């Protein structure tokens, strides 16, 4: 699998740069394939990338566009934190894209009640049938990464990241807040075409060069976020700074 890095100046350049580089995706695909699946990530640069989605947006048609989540934070439906609700802010809301081609992960208020593994099994069963669909399961998994070294809601040195068989699992216990989230699982992010990692600051760089120096995913969780046909990280000066 090839290796892309591309490194923009400042966060504002790299999120326009990954927010362009989505729409050029997801109309590939829908040109080779007559369709695209992405899975969402969130915190700052990837909500902000699609927003810049949104700006371009009627170069796609979005009824041929499958979206998932690569983890939620398991907290109401209508919470701030949730992760769908700020895709929907930024994005969804603003699209044709039609209601049933959108696949959130549960809420806590929701159809599983506040049961955390019932929901991540629920995810799981889900993407058991994109998975029956199609092969690989995704076209682009979009991912944010920590300082730690952590994708989705998979931290260093955990059984969630250490976990091989099931697609989705759920954190219980999660060192940042909120502490339950319900996240895809290493196995699933391997399932795509590409996965990219869109990262920015000083503060994620010791993490990017072990993650690309090809650390142990267990220890950074980063670098078993690996495409089937490329692994892309679109990243800023300052968090490039020890490759
Ligand atoms: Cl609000
Ligand atoms: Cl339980
Ligand atoms: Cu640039
Ligand atoms: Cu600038
Ligand atoms: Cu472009
Ligand atoms: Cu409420
Ligand atoms: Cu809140
Ligand atoms: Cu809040
Ligand atoms: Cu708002
Ligand atoms: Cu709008
Ligand atoms: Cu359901
Ligand atoms: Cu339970
Ligand atoms: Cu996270
Ligand atoms: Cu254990
Ligand atoms: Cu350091
Ligand atoms: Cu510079
Ligand atoms: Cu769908």
């Amino acid at each position: 699998s090839d290796t892309v890095i591309e490194r923009h100046a400042d966060t504002a350049a790299l999120v326009a740069a990954a927010g362009d580089r989505l729409v050029d995706a997801i109309s590939s695909a829908i040109g080779e394939r007559g369709q695209a699946t992405i899975v969402l990530t969130g915190g700052g640069t990837g909500i902000g990338l699609l927003k810049r989605v949104r700006e371009r947006s009627g170069e796609i048609d979005w009824s041929k566009v499958h979206i998932y989540w690569g983890d939620e934070r398991f907290v109401p439906q209508d919470d701030d934190e949730r992760n769908d609700k700020q895709a929907r802010e930024a994005l969804l809301d603003h699209i044709g894209i039609p209601p049933v081609n959108v696949h959130a992960m549960a809420a806590s208020d929701g159809e599983f009640g506040d049961d955390l593994e019932a929901a991540a099994a629920g995810y799981a069963q889900l993407l058991s049938a994109d998975f029956d669909s199609s092969v690989p399961g995704f076209d682009v998994h979009l991912l944010g990464m920590g300082g730690e070294g952590h994708v989705n809601s998979l931290f260093p040195d955990t059984d969630a990241v250490r976990e091989t068989e099931r697609l989705v699992v759920g954190v219980s216990d999660s060192p940042k807040p909120p502490p339950r989230r319900i996240t895809l699982t290493l196995p699933a992010v391997q399932n795509s075409r590409e996965v990219w990692l869109v990262v920015s600051g000083e503060a994620k760089a010791d993490a990017v060069a072990a993650a690309v120096g090809g650390a142990d995913p267990v220890d950074i969780p980063a670098a078993g976020a690996v495409g089937r046909e490329r692994t892309v990280w679109l990243v800023d000066e300052a968090a490039a700074a020890k490759l």
